[PDB]
């Protein structure tokens, strides 16, 4: 049958279906596209998605949510142990791997962190079986672009728990881009910013999108900022103004907080629409009903700290991914707290006026786009790589960039790392990796009877042709002598297909930390050694 694709989200999971050139959210037993990430266990029954969220209050010990936060990580880790403060169920050490001690049936159970999602992932299952009314297998499952081999394995385990089997793991702001069609724009490297503000986790995610490839440029956020947050401070504000008005503290009373906060909820999304919202509770604490209206300005300034600290992490992708704001080509929304006014405000100011694109419910994007992957997995000039010369140290300094329009004409000036140096090696490579070993050996040509000179002086110009065809002449000239020596590589069709590309910018974003330590270790960018260092018996 068709695919479908999810999106697992620490607070709420959606699910969605490309069916008849259509993409539908499919809705759940209550109506609701979106479903929370809750597994409750009661002593006769499992509850999972809105029904355990409703109950939460009532068992809280027996209540499990952030699974997300647990997933692929360990018991030790300072995240893990921060978390466990505000959590009402037990998390429990075996073996430094974290479970979840919940009672079920009048047995206490332990869980694993991908066991919790799997059984929401059954329940997005169950969902889009009904809608369907076919059994559904295959599926798409979105991960957070910083999540590490561990925890993107540990969400397919928990899938393949669930009866599904998954597709692809693909980062959610790669599928916001995708369900907004980014990658089917014409032309070269778009660079996208993806604002994604959920309920409890904001990310910021930089991506370069050329020729259908997706490469994450940069990631940047907080793990505990998000409307719930909001929620919150509107919570506290209340809370005051009763103590002010009937000198009388609610926080002593927990369903008088609990009501409260329902009401900031409601009041929350009425003030994305409107200027005012009314609070309107009954017989709140000791028989007093609490009738009060919060204006826009009132929530922004109890806000104004967090919804302007939301720029900190923009401004730190854009360093990290080396672009201007300027540079930016499109911004998408994401999560539900982006219809705020204030936030999308924040965001146009800080970007110079640039429209942002929210046409898609922000909620339901990532679901989207994981649909529209899955169908592609299911029924349903540029340049490839980027090309360069080895450094002295193995380093791949690059002449021509991935993407970059052909035909081409890139020229650099190199010079010799040690005295009296006879030749130059030059060794052509392709790749997105700092060390030629990680990259791909094209070819190799020698320049020779480098007049004698110490290190530094002579100059080597090394030049990259390719003619419309494809075909790439590396030429290197010593400008002392003008002595030539060049090397045509020929493009054999098919030689990269669309994964194998993927694949080595996909291992570049893995290494990229790694890589970047390696370009600073060299005190020269453009030195050129007379021998391959990957031959080297050394070290
Ligand atoms: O909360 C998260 O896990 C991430 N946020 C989204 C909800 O899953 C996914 O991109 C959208 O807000
Ligand atoms: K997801
Ligand atoms: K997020």
């Amino acid at each position: 049958g068709p695919a479908v694709g999810i999106d697992l989200g620490t607070t709420y999971s959606c699910v969605g279906v490309f069916q008849h050139g259509k993409v539908e959210i499919i809705a759940n037993d209550q109506g609701n596209r979106t479903t929370p990430s809750y597994v409750a266990f009661t002593d006769t029954e499992r509850l999972i998605g809105d029904a355990a969220k409703n109950q939460v209050a009532m068992n809280p010990t027996n209540t499990v949510f952030d699974a997300k936060r647990l997933i692929g990580r360990r018991f030790d880790d300072a995240v893990v142990q921060s978390d466990m403060k505000h959590w009402p169920f037990m998390v429990v050490n075996d073996a430094g791997r974290p479970k979840v001690q919940v009672e079920y049936k009048g047995e206490t159970k332990s869980f694993y962190p991908e066991e919790v999602s799997s059984m929401v992932l059954t329940k997005m299952k169950e969902i889009a079986e009904a809608y369907l009314g076919k059994t559904v297998t295959n599926a798409v499952v979105t991960v957070p672009a910083y999540f590490n081999d561990s925890q993107r394995q540990a969400t397919k385990d928990a899938g393949t728990i669930a009866g599904l089997n998954v597709l692809r793991i693909i980062n959610e702001p790669t599928a916001a881009a995708i369900a907004y069609g980014l990658d089917k724009k014409v032309g070269a490297e778009r660079n996208v910013l993806i604002f994604d503000l959920g309920g409890g986790t904001f990310d910021v995610s930089i991506l370069t999108i050329a020729a259908g490839i997706f490469e994450v440029k940069s990631t940047a956020g907080d793990t505990h900022l998000g409307g719930e947050d909001f929620d919150n401070r509107m919570v506290n504000h209340f809370i005051a103004e009763f103590k002010r008005k009937h000198k009388k503290d609610i926080s002593e009373n927990k369903r008088a907080v609990r009501r409260l906060r329902t009401a900031c909820e409601r009041a929350k999304r009425t003030l994305s629409s409107s200027t005012q919202a009314s609070i309107e509770i009954d017989s709140l604490y000791e028989g007093i009903d609490f009738y009060t209206s919060i204006t826009r300005a009132r929530f922004e300034e109890l806000n104004a700290d967090l919804f302007r600290g939301t720029l900190d992490p923009v401004e730190k992708a854009l360093r990290d991914a080396k672009l201007d704001k300027s540079q930016i080509h499109d911004i998408v929304l994401v999560g539900g707290s982006t219809r705020i006014p204030k936030i999308q405000k924040l965001l146009q100011d800080f970007f110079n006026g640039k429209e942002l694109n929210k046409s898609i419910n922000p909620d339901e994007a990532v679901a989207y786009g994981a649909a529209v992957q899955a169908a592609i997995l299911s029924g349903d000039d540029v340049t490839p790589l980027s090309l360069g010369i080895e450094t002295a140290g193995g380093v791949m300094t690059v002449l021509i960039k991935r993407n970059t329009t052909i035909p081409t004409k890139q020229t650099q000036t190199f010079t010799t790392y040690s005295d009296n140096q006879p030749g130059v090696l030059i060794q052509v490579y392709e790749g997105e990796r700092a060390m030629t070993k990680d990259n791909n050996l094209l070819g190799k040509f020698e320049l020779t009877g480098i007049p004698p000179a110490p290190r530094g002086v002579p100059q080597i110009e090394v030049t990259f042709d390719i003619d419309a065809n494809g075909i790439l002449n590396v030429s290197a000239v010593d400008k002392s002598t003008g002595k030539e020596n060049k090397i045509t590589i020929t493009n054999d069709k098919g030689r990269l297909s669309k994964e194998d590309i993927e694949r080595m910018v996909q291992e570049a974003e893995k290494y990229k930390a790694e890589d970047e330590k390696q370009r600073d270790k060299v005190s020269s960018k453009n030195s050129l050694e007379s021998y391959a260092f990957n031959m080297k018996a050394t070290v």
